[PDB]
């Protein structure tokens, strides 16, 4: 099993990225989540970038190349 | 088994990357979470780059390069 | 099994970055986070990177390379 | 079993990378945890680089290499 | 077993990089955590690098090799 | 059994670093930890480096080499 | 650039399987050639096969196989 | 820039399997070559088999098998 | 650049198998070879098998087997 | 850059396997060579074998087997 | 750069496995070679065997192997 | 840079086996060479074998067995 | 090769009458060439002369003379 | 090969007259060449003559005559 | 190889008559080379004269003959 | 080989009528060479003079030959 | 190998008539040359006189001569 | 190997008629050299003379003579 979790350049309150497993006779509660904004400037961003997601990758050759200037 | 949190940039309050497992009778509760922001500048920011996310890679060759300038 | 977290550039309350396993008979409360953030200038950034996740990784030649300027 | 955290450059409050494992009849409370934050400057940043996550790494050649200038 | 808590550039309050194993019988309590901060400067800061996280690695030859500038 | 803790250039409470085994009929509290941070300049850094972790590493070659200048 | 010979189940005198390269001012004879037969049985003979020539293969998978039953 | 010479199974006099090279000013004579077989029974034989010749072989998977039942 | 020479299972007088290189100002003769065979039985034999000739062969797998039952 | 030499089950009278290299205002002769056989039983015999020639074998993994039953 | 000179089950004469190199203003001859052979009985024999001829083998894993039952 | 020269199960007259080097000025001579073979029974005979030669092997796991049974 | 450089009365910084013959891999640089002259009377002379050039001449009678006065 | 170099009554730096033969894997440079003439008289002089230049000169009878005066 | 250098009234300042053969894996480099001249009279002065350049001169009579005066 | 390196009447620095032969893996480096001429009278002469360059000169009669006077 | 070094009537530094042979794995320096020339008369002179270079003479009948005065 | 070095009527400052031969695993330095020459009259001076530079001379007959005066 393969469980891979990524996160960048975000604002949040809670609960995030989470996994649960393998489990019996659990239970479990939750809170209440506020997000609250006011005159935020040059928030929350990425540049530019690529993204591959894959299970097998086979015999790669001169490739997932990313050049920038 | 393969578990893997990764997180960059960002601005939380809390319960994040989270992994449970192999749980028998157990609970458990969470808190209330709040987030505020005003006035605040040049927050949550990454720069240029790439992602990449796999269970196997086999033979790779001149590969997964990246360049800036 | 493998359990990696890593975290980098980031402001947080509390409750990251946890691992639960082999457990039996437990139980646990969390407690209440608050986030306040007010006139904060340059916060909460990270450059340019790459990020590769993964399991196995057989046989990489001249591979896996990043270059700056 | 491989268990790693790896934390840089982060202002939190409390409660992060944490590991448990191995556990019977055990149970826990936490606390409230706040985060409070006016009139900061340059803070939480990370420079470039490059991030690997893997469980095996078998036959590297001329790889996970990096440059900067 | 493998445990390996790292941490660089940080500000905290308390309650960090824990490991707990095999254990019976337990029971704990946490106390409350603040964060306060105003008019700071040049704070929690790394610069450049690369992080390389696994299990195992076999026959690495002409690699994992950084340069700056 | 292999139990690694490093920290470097940080600003902290209490509680760090903390290893817990072998356990039975225990019980503990903890205290209320409290952080804080008025004027300060040139605080919480490190310089440009690497990171790696690993459990086993098997006929590294000219590998693992850092240069700055 | 390479040179293969193979021979097999052959009745020869001589002068064969020659390879002559990078020759300057040279000079040379070869004398005269008898081959006499006479009364002989069940000689020069070889069984099933196949033949392969080539300069390069790559990436060949499930393949070039022989069966005898 | 290899030079291989394989024999099997053969019946020769002589001058046979010659490879020449870097050669200047040079001068010579080979003699005269008789052959003569009266009344051979069974010989000069080989069994099955599988030949192949090539330069560069890459990746090979599964392959160049022989059976015999 | 290497010279293989391999043999089995001939019946020869001589002047075999000859590797010269690097000659100069050289100067040679060879005499006369007679091969006579009367009422010989069963001979210059040799059984199955498989020839392989390269130069550069990489990264085979589960590859080049023989089976003789 | 090496010379190999390899030979079995034959049967010869001189003049064979020679590896001249280097030589300069030189000068030679070779006699003269007969074979003669007569009424020989069950001479000159290999059993079955795998043959292989190259310069260069890299990452071979579970091959170049030989089973015999 | 290496000679290797390897043999196995022959019946000569003389004039065999020679390396002669580095030699100047040099001269010689070589007399003359008779065999002769009648009424023998099995001889010049080998076995089963796999022949294997190189310059360079790297990293060979569960491989070159010879079974016989 | 060697010279290796192996023998098994042989019958020469003589004039075997020679490694002559960095002569200079050099002169001789080789007589003749008589094989006179009746009657025999039952020579020049070896068994099943495995035969490497090479100059560079490097890293062999689990490799250049003979199993016989 | 016959290769016959004839210079008289000539006046030069470098790099004349060369002859390179059977090279290999060779690789080679040759600097700048700087050729100042000033206030300088009577250079270069060469009397009268006839000039030949060829390659076979027979039999020639009385011929090729020069007569001067 | 036959190399005649040949030079009267000349003014050079250097670099003149170079026979290179038979070279491998060989690299060479060759520095910058300076030639400053000021205010010289009567240099590079060479009074009469003929010139020949051939291969072979057969029966020459009362030729290649030069009669001064 | 022949190789016949001559020279007569010549001024340099280096890197003349050389004759190089029958090399390999060899490096070299060559100085720059600087010729300076002032103020000098008759220099670089040689008299009348013929020349002869062959490889074969067969039978001459009388031949190849300077009469002065 | 045959080398006649032949000088009359010149002026150098150095570096002149060399001859390397039958060299490996070898390398050398040759200074700068300086030059310098002022002031100099009747300089690098050579009277009359007849040059003959040959191999073979075969049944010469009454030939080369020179008459002053 | 015949080597002939020949000078008359020459003014040099250094560097001068130099034969290397049979030579291995070595390697050298030579330093830097100056030749400074300043009022000097009357130098690097020689009569008149025939040169001569050959390999073979055979039969010569009154001839190679030089009748002065 | 055959060397004859000559000198006659010569002004140096040293490394001159040099033989090397049969050297390995050598290094060598050879110092700078200078030659400075002032007010200098009648030097490096050679009455008239011939050169012969060969071989073989056969059957020499009232040849090979030099008639002053």
């Amino acid at each position: 099993g393969f469980f891979s979790f990524i996160g960048e350049a975000f604002q949040g309150a809670g609960d995030m990225w989470r996994a649960y497993t393998d489990m019996k006779e659990a239970g479990w509660k939750d809170g209440d989540k506020y997000f609250h904004a006011r005159g935020n400037y040059d928030a929350a961003q990425r540049g530019p970038g690529g993204v591959w997601a894959a299970e097998k990758i086979s015999d790669a050759r001169e490739s997932f190349q990313e050049f920038f200037g």
